């Protein structure tokens, strides 16, 4: 279990943040959410947390796009929570379109929210996790930190930076009772993948099951979407006692989209 | 938890194998122990699990150097305890040479158990394994199945071999409850290793916890070793629901091994 | 240029490794062939490299399946034209079935030729490339020694190892003027081939070229076949000066197949 | 041969762009030439090739952090050249910190130049390159961009990119005429690497070639620089024809680094 100890999760108001902060919180984990969407629903999910597993949580809607909102986030975690020892870096956007037609504004966005954040959010966490001789950070990368897609190269080439970044924050920490390592996720059936099932389902004239169905056919040999669940369960055992030497590595979950 | 579950684990008479035996057994599975040793030694290792953990333990000392007798292993298993959802192919021998001195005898010793045995016990498992909608495949390969070092090249052959099969017997069975993985461990200090501590005393003329952590500092940034326990705990995630979509790839838990 | 160095080239009596021993011949360089078929045009295509590019040209029929064969293939090589300067490891087979449909016969007959002949290859011309000062290995691995594909167990296991035991021949060769890579050809259209289109046909009820296009659309986004020629022009780079600091590392040529 | 072709090569006036563009120009191709330091020495540079390869040379000295200085050197290539075959997109920048030490300003900085200038160069290329059906793009990544270092987190992060972001340009032009490649270098002894030399002789109070050597055996087994001579030798092969289905990968020239 996790009781005692603080997480923050990046971008959990909704999707894959959302299952993590979930299964964290179930763990015993104080949480500190952050994220967009509806206020009154944020509350919910927030108040409705705490009370289902008796910890503490808190809600910070810092945006994370800024480099100084997102080292704020985590100095003021340490602030209210008391410490932090799990710092999940979550939050992503998507864009598609050929390297040719891509925006710049859009190519920038990207490279702000899933490649700096990561950059920042770590170093703000990391002199905290050194003090404390404990740490994990988890950053929710994609098979696309490994393998690429058309149409997708700001995204490809943050999460692939991600994975870098992982690897030397790995290296910087190593033996100070600190891990990082980079969830790697094949699909999953959140807003950011049905608005591009929603896109296929026009460009094939199909319903949006079939359009579902051939998303999935393409990339992931299972067939099955990965759920927040499990991607919440894996967070849980990288923060796990057993995890202690699973530094600097990719944990692909993926219904074996990279095997192949 | 695995409750009702039956896991074969090969070579888990000592070493890593028998920490992912123990953890296995703690979530309430009933476990096919494998290996070598003394009778009454082995005796005491059976009997206690099975006591501790109420659960059933079989011990078979078949030779997994042959095919014939590796799929004995499985099929024993399945006639004594009924099915078989989790077979961890963990057995493995090390031997240490330039290429050109690289006895052919040592080769093949090393391909047969390394690899071969890999492919007999996962051949044997799977038609039981389809029939029951359930399986988990765990590997253990190592470091060397990613990256090599030298004077081991028939293990790291071997081991990158574990790691390819590992993906076509994921992909083989992809979303049909079944997945196969690889852990890949860096250094456990386990009589495999401690032959290779000795071996560079001598060489180096040191005392063994000098050569302990010289052959640490080499390759594991955390300088800290791996654990039985760690691994175990790490097969356990791999056998959980929560792991249902990871499938055809490596859990490296090797302390920065191999992300530099 | 290749001129007065002596490249063994394995199951090069045909496809990929005619096309090696080929263009190594264009460049000056003398060369032993080996592989199987009717010795008369054996003959006629060891004549026709002969004077076309002004080389010595020699060839052996050793069946690589067996260790000592593979070793006198080298050790013979280097009686006969003075030295050994480029081992390309070429020669292998192919077979495809599920894991539990597999044929023992068959698995160690691909690991024998695919892998096994690589060390033993390897294991003898070391010595003199080692004492020469000077040498090149060539190993033909796959796209599969990188990636899997459902139903060809034996042979991504070979492939995998390949490549494994590559990198241990680089770090055990490092500065001594020697190096060893895998080259990784995506689908080459040659009978090993084509026998897998054939089947598609059949199974899907098409004429062979709708069978080739689907096969290469499933794996190869350039939805082009990589050459002989090609994977020559490869070969010979590798063993160009511009090389001499490439060593322990795959090639690629693939079409884009593992870039997804 | 590139007779014929105009390759644009960035940060080539100097180090490994330098020795890129030499190897280019001595094939045929016409160069533009891109970086700082000396204007008398650039022009020197640039008048020299011209008159020892008979080609055209150009030199415009686009300051690549700039979006669109590099989207303009390409456009302006094209307009004073002709025609745009190859785009070899090779300047980049270091700093070397602890992540919770690094500037912002510096993190910035090394995303703008290693990563997104590849973006913008690109970006501008692929339509010229799409219409004439023939393109070249070589990218030069690191060993950095497969792994990684302590206190090298933002060149890891942008290495790691690049890599990503040519697997995606490979996968949106498969087929068309164009290929994109990451060449990824180990140690060359230019002044980015010989201001970390120094650093080394100093911390460790040694000579500059204690210093060198100790940086060698740190990461590179062949304990040799790799050369822009190589380089360049290497940029030249993937230019050529039997490259032409080498598309979407990586090329390792690191001495063995990636191999261990
Ligand atoms: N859905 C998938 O198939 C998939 C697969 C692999 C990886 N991922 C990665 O998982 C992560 C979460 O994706 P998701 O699918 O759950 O998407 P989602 O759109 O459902 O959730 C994104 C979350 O990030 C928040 N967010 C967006 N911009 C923000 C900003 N500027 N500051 C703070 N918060 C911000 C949103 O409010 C929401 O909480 C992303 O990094 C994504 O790239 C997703
Ligand atoms: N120790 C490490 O640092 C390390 C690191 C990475 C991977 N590994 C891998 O982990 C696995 C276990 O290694 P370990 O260090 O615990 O080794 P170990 O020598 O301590 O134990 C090996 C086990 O396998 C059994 N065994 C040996 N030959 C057998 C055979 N022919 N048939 C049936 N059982 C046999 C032994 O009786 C013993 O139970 C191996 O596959 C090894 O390659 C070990
Ligand atoms: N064809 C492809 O799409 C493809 C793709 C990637 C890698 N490869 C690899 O390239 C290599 C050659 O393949 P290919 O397509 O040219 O096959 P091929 O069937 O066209 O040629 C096989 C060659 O090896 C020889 N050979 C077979 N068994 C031998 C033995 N026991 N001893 C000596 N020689 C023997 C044959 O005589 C022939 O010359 C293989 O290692 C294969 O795995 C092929
Ligand atoms: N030296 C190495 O060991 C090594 C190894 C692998 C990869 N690399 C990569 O090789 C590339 C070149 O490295 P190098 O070692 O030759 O470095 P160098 O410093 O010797 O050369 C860098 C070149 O880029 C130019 N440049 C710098 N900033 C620029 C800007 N804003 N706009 C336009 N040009 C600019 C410089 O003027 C110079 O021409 C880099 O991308 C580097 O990361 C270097
Ligand atoms: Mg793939
Ligand atoms: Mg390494």
């Amino acid at each position: 279990m996790l009781k005692g100890k603080v997480a923050v999760v990046t971008g959990s108001t909704s999707g894959i943040g959302l299952g993590i902060a979930t299964a964290l919180a179930a763990q015993g984990a104080d949480i500190v959410l952050n994220g967009f969407g509806d206020a009154a629903e944020i509350e919910k999910v927030r108040a409705g947390l705490a009370a289902q597993h008796g910890v503490k949580v808190l809600y910070d809607g810092a945006d994370l796009s800024k480099g100084e909102a997102v080292r704020g986030l985590v100095d003021n975690a340490v602030r209210q929570m008391g410490r932090i020892d799990i710092l999940v870096n979550n939050a992503g956007i998507q864009h598609t379109a050929l390297i040719e037609d891509f925006p710049t504004e859009k190519w920038d966005a990207i490279l702000a929210l899933n490649l700096s954040a990561v950059f920042h959010g770590t170093a703000a966490a990391l002199p905290h996790m050194k003090k404390q001789g404990f740490g994990r950070i988890i950053n929710i990368a994609s098979a696309h930190g490994l393998v690429a897609s058309a149409n997708k190269s700001a995204y490809v080439a943050a999460k692939h930076g991600v994975v870098g970044f992982t690897k030397v924050t790995a290296l910087e920490t190593a033996g100070q009772g600190i891990t990082a390592n980079a969830i790697c996720p094949g699909w999953v059936r959140t807003p950011l993948v049905e608005k591009q099932i929603s896109a296929l389902a026009e460009k094939n004239g199909v319903d949006q099951e079939t359009a579902a169905r051939e998303l999935l056919s393409e990339k992931q040999p299972s067939l099955q979407f990965v759920t927040p669940e499990q991607l919440g369960g894996t967070a849980v055992f990288l923060a796990s006692d057993a995890a202690a030497q699973i530094t600097g590595t990719t944990v692909s979950v993926d219904g074996g989209w990279t095997a192949r």
